[PDB]
């Protein structure tokens, strides 16, 4: 089960660099220089890093700190042979930023926001990112009367236009991941779970530049399905990024490694993932818990992509037991697959074996087979 | 505080009919016929009522048996004056739909669900429904295995794309609205949200005629902001119906009277729909307690229109006292409903106080007062 | 991983038996007759069942089918050699119980459900029963006048020091447990977690009768780590038995098959009931999902068995691995197991190296390596 | 609606003094000197103050510097009258307490976090404070193998006991109060409801030292009914302290103001304080939204205590309606409060009408009226 930069895994800069602050803690772990991250992920056998602009630039850097800064980045890249897949700005960070970026009430924060996003924009592609994701962790509200929605709605549409317009200006082949999360900063987030960003999508000037980055525990902090969710997302033909992790429940935002958290929704996440052929990186936010050194920290990065490979193995085994390609026959998946009405409404409403001669009891009767499909599932899950 | 049929008060006969049999427990009250319900709801000031086939005619009802219930329906509908609004299909049941019903593994199933509901529109529309609502709460699973989410997404799409070139075949005025829940009685159910309903809605051959039935709790029980996802469906122009009544937080569907559960959330709801001029049937889906009489269905059904008929006041006073629209002016609502780039990309990237110029720390610096606002709120609804 | 009546794995005659009937649906299965439900369970190898009154005779029963149904039952038993260590009343089933049993509002109902539970007392004994179970499942309310809650545990107090004094003065051995959940069908339930229950266990006349009976899905179901309570239960001394289950977070209870739901959580218990020596029954209380016949009803209930199995070989594995047990002395376990102050408070008051002279910040600096503990756990359940 | 200090308002010094720094942002205001939060606090009408040691003198402060910011603070509450009933121990910020203070795994850890204590609460009795708080918010884990959790509970009984004896020792008067939080920053936290703490408390050698300190919003990241919780501790003889504040469900821990929410738990829970008759402090543990200057800070405040007076008003007026009282009897809330068997067991079990001749349908058919009683309590609530 070891990685190597063909398994496509790739790391958020701000991940393993995390320094352990949270709510009712200070940091545990001194900052990480970018260069060491990079070097290190490589050693673990990483394929690329991502970065939001203020973990690779300070904030507020002048210009020639930004080069020096970018310069020494391209060289531990050059290095070892690590891309940049993504990348992503930090609306959240900044105190400007209390009331949102691209929806914050005061229009003068939006339109920054949405220049410190095209700042970026430039960077990301000139490091070779076919990926720029947007994460409004800002946008929302604790209280009713603070934020009109549909207002709200209406800027955060304007912001990504103005930024579709952008990239078309200026020719480039990049495009955009919206990464839904639904509470945490703020009480409730606009765009809470992968379908409302995909809904939303869909009103945007030019779709086509825009899917979603659905994380792992952020559909499961509304206790919703992650794999049904990528599903839809895959079946919308919308997803554009992923970021993987685990996390225990309806909580706060844990960002655990990945394969932590909920061990049977990460064996069928990956059994899509694969099925579906997948193709872009597997990319892990998580937090090393701040109870870890920087042995630690390691560790925990490395376990991500160990778990991924094991889950691929034991999904690829599943899907190729003979045993179970009959459970599913016995379970009726083939027939899902097939189309309800092919014939056409007229043929089914004349069909009388659908309704006036449909024996209702017979067919109530036949048994789904389900648990014993899914006892085999969690047979090859554990290698029993 | 008294309602009249013009407020658009709706029930369910299956609401104030529910027999209080749950999970483990046999019913406390006794079967109501229609005709009572109708002429009940009437007398407490409601507008009209909605139902499943199988609330209307028992399931297996011979021609004469069905010509039979609707003209006794019909009947008290014209004693009272009370409406038929909206329709739907029962679709959960039987035994049969244990898998679903569009989405049921077998293929006759599918079948089966297509022909009952068109048989049921039918009716809706011979009754004077403008909306058919479809609740898959049958659609999804318990384990990973048995429900490939892409292939029932096809089937689910192919089975209301036949039942919008049913409608439009036969020149209907009816249209459909899909009503999200995220789980139970299925493990987890597909399009658990209204964001994943819309999304799903922009991929159907005449999106049209399709929209959304949001309902209270349903989007509670996944720790989702109701006012804010009935905000983006009145942006996406698809609020075709909603479901009216209360929820305690992340649990099994309580089905709570309007007003109980979240208070405060069913105060900013109202705001909205009141706000927003939603001209649709205020429909309550709500079950009395199990606890209760007849005395107390009734009282009930009641309260839930008392409470819809306060909070509008409350609303309204809230939004017309002059102390109010100051601090939504100190808290930049108006600002949140400005363009932010009117002046168009090209201004806003040669706008040097969008950046180079802009004073970060002093924009920070401003306060949101958006406490003093919602306090205000507290005073209005608390009538303080 | 085939169980043997000596793992001693045991299954509520409710379980199997369960007709499928859901908040949302009819029955999907026929009603079981007991006795095939004890022949099933023995020929795959469980030692025993557990049994409500009114599931071994029906509700209302004379006592010439009193004493048929029990006949039947005891052949059986004696044909197969199952045990009965556990059984309960139904104070949830029956219209009257709709407020309560013990701490229904109406007092002549609280005095039933005493008089209901003693004589079921009584056939427990009879049939060799070790542990009595009440689970309040109908004790709470849906809105705050309905239950002062401060006098419904002066009921509930009542209510268990009367069995207790009956139990007492009938000189038999058997103990009860209480069984906690956080709500359904209540809104609120009343001792809704293990703490609660042990807590009020504490203030009984004889609190030496009474334990927990704490069941996995019960706990996750208010988003608790279910082993953490049962740790806490058996720190008390009170572990007097326990339902095995799954269950996939918040939301109504699903009671999937053991080992389903959250895996590790699953994992981590099993590793701490072996470890600790639990001696009780390995109890199942679990409900085949209605989509399933018969056949899939035993294989349900065999998955149970096997995951059990399963996971006490991946954890005993763990516990016997030496790179484990330098990974438990590297995060420390060891010293967690010592004694703070063994040397007393005033030894600690003047040792100058537990404050004036403790280096914080080298203390600080020292990770936990609880990520590597945690990967070698996942490696161990894995099979990796 | 003017509070005074007779109604016993009290603040935490790091309420008003959040400077709002959450896990993905830095502060948005500057730190308040404690006198001036005194001042700012007692101007609104607080009654008094409280504080962790690490808010009243800096971590790590020289002797001279204790007691300057001593001096200062003892100037501060003589200039205003505010009192400190309260205080505790800051065992989670400081990177040694990444593991756990009482229950670290570390021993050193363990020794220092009870000599921090010990300081502290010298400093409280000085100060004047009844009831010294333990959080243990770094107690728990965030996987299984990291904690054992009864070895921690080991050593949590351990530091409390010592903490009792070093109290009994110096004479002092002072009682703990022991809060509660189920997650966060641990994933999963040690004495995770009031349940559990109460239960604890029980296993100690000095219970009657010992009570809860439950916060609103801490029950509510369970799903559980704070007022439920807030009854038990009631009749426990255990309820030494409060914090008040609001939660909006399952998700991070808000500490939104008072009276936001869950507004009707806010209603209920008041209704019970004086109903009971509290006479501890009415103490807020929220924090001003990060959104806000500071005179937010001060306006949200205000409102913490302008919501729980509006409350006692709405909750007085319900008790004493006359058609309340005859609701409440109507719904045999009377009957509830009466001894079930007062006659014994043994006329009981002779009690023919309690089984025999008990009327089961008769008893069953009676409603409850709970619907009605609840809709006089949300007349009241909204004045309506
Ligand atoms: O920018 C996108 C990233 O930003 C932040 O670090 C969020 O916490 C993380 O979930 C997100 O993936
Ligand atoms: O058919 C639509 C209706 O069906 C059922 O009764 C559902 O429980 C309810 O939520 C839904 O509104
Ligand atoms: O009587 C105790 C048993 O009763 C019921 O069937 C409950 O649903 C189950 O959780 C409980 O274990
Ligand atoms: O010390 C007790 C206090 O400590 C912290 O600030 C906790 O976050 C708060 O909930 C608690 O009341
Ligand atoms: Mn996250
Ligand atoms: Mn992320
Ligand atoms: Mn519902
Ligand atoms: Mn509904
Ligand atoms: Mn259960
Ligand atoms: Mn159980
Ligand atoms: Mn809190
Ligand atoms: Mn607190």
């Amino acid at each position: 089960y070891q990685p190597t930069p063909e398994d496509r895994f790739t790391f958020g800069l701000w991940t393993v660099g995390w320094q352990g602050r949270d709510p009712f803690g200070d940091a545990t772990r001194r900052a990480l220089d970018p260069v060491e991250s990079v070097r290190r992920l490589a050693e673990l056998g990483a394929h690329g890093v991502t970065f939001h602009d203020d973990d690779l630039i300070p904030f507020g850097s002048s210009d020639s700190e930004r080069e020096e800064h970018v310069k020494r980045f391209r060289q531990a890249l050059d290095d070892t042979g690590m891309k940049v897949p993504m990348a992503t700005t930090n609306l959240f960070t900044h105190p400007v930023f209390k009331d949102g970026g691209f929806t914050a009430n005061d229009r003068d924060v939006r339109r920054y926001a949405l220049r410190k996003t095209i700042r970026n924009i430039d960077l990301a592609v000139e490091l070779g990112a076919e990926t720029y994701v947007a994460w409004g962790g800002r946008e929302g509200a604790e209280s009713g009367g603070a934020k009109d929605v549909r207002d709200a709605l209406d800027r955060m549409k304007e912001a990504f236009d103005l930024l579709g317009e952008y990239v078309t200006s200026q020719g480039y082949d990049i495009r955009f991941a919206i990464e839904p999360k639904p509470n945490e900063p703020r009480g409730d987030i606009l765009l809470p779970t992968v379908g409302h960003a995909l809904a939303f999508i869909e009103r945007l000037e030019r779709p086509e530049l825009y899917g979603v980055n659905p994380e792992v525990g952020h559909e499961q902090m509304a206790g919703l399905n992650f794999p049904h969710g990528i599903a839809q997302a895959l079946w919308a033909g919308k997803l554009f990024h992923i970021d993987l992790n685990g996390q225990n429940g309806i909580k706060y935002d844990q960002d655990l490694r990945f394969g932590a958290g909920d061990l049977r929704a990460a064996f069928w996440l990956v059994d899509l993932l694969e099925s579906a052929g997948y193709s872009g990186p597997r990319h892990f936010d998580f937090k090393p818990p701040r109870t870890e050194d920087f042995d630690g920290v390691w560790a925990s990065a490395a376990g991500c992509m160990r778990n991924y490979l094991i889950l691929k193995e034991r999904a690829a085994a599943f899907r190729a037991d003979p045993e179970v390609q009959e459970a599913l026959r016995a379970s009726r998946l083939d027939e899902l697959a097939r189309p309800t009405a092919a014939d056409g409404l007229q043929a089914l409403l004349d069909d009388r074996s659908a309704f006036e001669e449909f024996d209702v009891d017979a067919a109530a009767a036949r048994g789904m087979a389900f648990e014993r499909l899914d006892q085999l599932a969690m047979d090859h899950l554990l290698g029993a």
